C-alpha cells in the first residue's frame, strides 16, 4: 500500500490482533461490582487485582492508595467498566492493564483514570465512546459544556502506551498532563487514537459561546498557560491518529522541553501546536491528510522550537471554520503573536492584555529537513488577528510575525498541482530575521520578494517505500516510517460495542 492509497484498514490491520466480543460477557451484579469495589480499596502494596471477564457498572469513585499494585482485566479487553467510574490513583507504580472504559464517562472530570502518584502506567487499555452518564450542558454563566477528559497526569514518570481512544465526542482534552514547577518525564507512546470529534450534541448552537464551546477538543494537552513557562521534558511518540477532527489544535503543548515525534496522522482535521512554552522539538512526523479538508500539520507560538524532519502530504484548507481563534492552517504555521520578541518582550502573568494564556510570538525557530508534498498551503507565514480572551471578542492592537525564523533544506513539492500555494509570505506581517539555506519551493510562492533566495527545481526525486526522498534535500526518508495496528494500540479488538 503506497502512501496515497493508504487508509483506515490497513494502519489498523495486524494479525497479532485477538478478537473480544462483548456479547460473550456478563453483566456483573450489583452485589459483585461491590465486591470487586472493596478489593480495589482493600489492596496492600505488592497485589493485583485481576478482573474476571464481564460488563461491571457504575463502579464510581475507586481511590487507589497502595504502591506497585496492577489491576488487569484476566483476558485483555474482557472487563469492560460502563457507567461512571474514576480511578483515582494514589500510589506509585500502579499499572491498569487490559481495561475497557465504554457505555458510560468519568465520575468526576479529570477522567476515568486520574493517574496522581509516580510511575503510574496505563497499557493496553481501550476507551470506546465513553460520552455517557455525566450530565452535559451549557453553563449558567455562560452556557459553556464542562469538559470531561479521559486520562490525566499529575504526577511523575507516567506511562500511557498500548491503548486505543477512540470516540472522543463530548468537550474536554483526552489526555491531560497538569504538572508542577520541574520536569514530569511522562511517555506517551504507541497508542491509537481515532474518531475525535466536536459538536455531535448540538453545542455549536448556541452561537455566542462558540468560540470557547469549539475548544478544549485536543487529543493531548501537554501542560497548561500557567505550567507552561516551566519544562515538562514529555514525549508523545509512535501513535497513531486517524480520523482526529476536534478543534485546531491536535496536541497542544503548553510547557517546555517535549518530544512530538514519529507520529501517523492520517485524515485528523487539527494540528500539532506549539501553544506555550519553550523548546518543543517536532521531528519525524508522518502527517497524511488524504486530501481531506482542514488537514494541516504544526502550527507553532513562542521560542527555541524544533522543526525537523517530517513529512506532511496532501493536506488542505487554509482557514477553520470558527473565527476569532488564529485558525490559520497548512504545513506548517509560523503564527503572528501579541508582543515585540524582536525587542525581547515576554508574556507575563502581571502585565494586563499580555498574561501567559496569551499570544507569544513565535522566536528562534529551526526549521529544517521537512518534506512537504501536495500541501494546499504550505509554509504558511501568519497574518491573525488575535481577540483579547476566548471570552471577550475584542481584538489586541499591536500584532507581530515570527522573529529569527531559520528555514533550511526544505522541500515544498507542489508540482502535481502547481497552483496550490508552497509558501505563504506576506508584507503584512513579514517575518523579522529569518533566514533561507537550500530551500526548494516548487508551486505557488505569495509575496516572494520577501524571501533571499531558493530553488524552483527539484533535485532528483525516488519514492523509498512509498514516499518521495528528495535528492540531499527534504526529510530523510531513513528516519521516518508509518505507525500500524503493528505496533501501535492494544493486542485486541472488539466487537459489539455501543458508540
Ligand atoms: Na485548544
Amino acid at each position: 500500500p503506497s502512501i496515497s492509497e493508504i487508509d483506515r484498514s490497513y494502519l489498523l490491520s495486524s494479525d497479532r490482533l485477538t478478537e473480544v466480543d462483548g456479547n460473550t460477557l456478563d453483566v456483573a451484579s450489583e452485589e459483585q461490582v461491590a465486591a470487586l469495589k472493596a478489593q480495589f480499596e482493600n489492596l496492600k502494596d505488592g497485589d493485583e487485582v485481576v478482573i474476571p471477564n464481564g460488563k461491571y457498572a457504575n463502579l464510581g469513585q475507586v481511590t487507589i492508595t497502595a504502591n506497585d499494585v496492577t489491576i488487569r482485566a484476566e483476558q485483555a479487553g474482557a472487563a469492560w467498566l460502563t457507567g461512571l467510574i474514576q480511578f483515582e490513583l494514589k500510589g506509585d507504580d500502579i499499572t491498569l492493564d487490559g481495561l475497557v472504559f465504554t457505555e458510560g464517562g468519568p465520575n468526576e472530570r479529570f477522567g476515568a483514570v486520574r493517574m496522581m502518584g509516580n510511575g503510574n502506567t496505563l497499557q493496553n487499555s481501550t476507551f470506546y465512546y465513553f460520552n455517557h452518564d455525566y450530565t452535559y450542558e451549557p453553563d449558567e454563566r455562560r452556557s459553556e459544556y464542562p469538559k470531561y477528559l479521559w486520562v490525566s497526569l499529575w504526577g511523575k514518570d507516567g506511562k500511557v502506551i498500548n491503548n486505543r481512544f477512540e470516540g472522543k465526542q463530548k468537550r474536554g482534552t483526552l489526555i491531560g498532563v497538569q504538572k508542577d514547577d520541574t520536569p514530569d518525564n511522562h511517555l506517551i507512546a504507541n497508542n491509537i487514537f481515532m474518531d475525535q470529534k466536536p459538536n455531535q450534541f448540538n453545542e455549536f448552537d448556541i452561537k455566542e459561546a462558540i468560540r470557547y464551546n469549539g475548544n478544549s477538543w485536543e487529543a493531548i494537552r501537554i501542560g497548561d498557560s500557567k505550567s507552561s513557562q516551566w519544562d515538562s521534558s514529555s514525549k508523545f511518540v509512535n501513535n497513531l491518529m486517524i480520523d482526529m477532527d476536534g478543534e485546531r489544535e491536535l496536541i497542544s503543548i503548553k510547557s517546555g522541553d517535549n518530544t512530538i515525534s514519529g507520529n501517523t496522522i492520517f485524515q485528523s482535521a487539527a494540528l500539532i501546536s506549539l501553544r506555550h512554552g519553550k523548546g518543543n522539538t517536532v521531528e519525524n512526523n508522518m502527517i497524511l491528510g488524504n486530501e481531506k479538508r482542514l488537514t494541516g500539520g504544526i502550527r507553532i507560538y513562542d521560542e527555541d522550537h524544533v522543526i525537523r524532519n517530517n513529512y506532511i502530504a496532501n493536506t488542505r484548507g487554509r482557514d477553520g471554520v470558527i473565527e476569532g481563534n488564529a485558525d490559520l492552517r497548512g504545513g506548517i504555521v509560523i503564527n503572528t503573536g501579541i508582543i515585540d520578541v524582536a525587542n525581547g518582550e515576554q508574556l507575563d502573568q502581571s502585565v494586563k492584555g499580555k498574561e501567559l494564556n496569551k499570544q507569544w510570538t513565535p522566536k528562534n525557530i529551526t526549521i529544517e529537513n521537512n518534506s512537504l508534498v501536495d500541501t494546499e498551503w504550505g509554509i504558511v507565514y501568519g497574518n491573525q488577528s488575535h481577540r483579547v480572551s476566548l471570552f471577550n471578542n475584542a481584538e489586541v492592537e499591536g500584532i507581530y510575525a515570527g522573529v529569527d525564523i531559520a528555514f533550511k533544506h526544505n522541500v515544498v513539492d507542489n508540482s502535481q498541482t502547481p497552483e496550490f500555494v508552497s509558501v505563504r509570505a506576506t508584507h503584512d506581517f513579514p517575518l523579522v530575521g529569518a533566514t533561507y539555506t537550500d530551500e526548494t519551493y516548487v508551486g505557488q510562492v505569495t509575496d516572494s520578494e520577501l524571501i533571499e533566495s531558493y530553488s524552483v527545481e527539484l533535485p532528483k526525486v525516488t519514492v523509498e517505500n512509498g514516499l518521495n526522498a528528495y535528492q540531499g534535500e527534504g526529510a530523510d526518508v531513513s528516519k521516518l516510517s508509518v505507525v500500524t495496528a503493528e505496533t501501535a494500540g492494544p493486542d485486541y479488538v472488539l466487537e459489539n460495542t455501543t458508540k
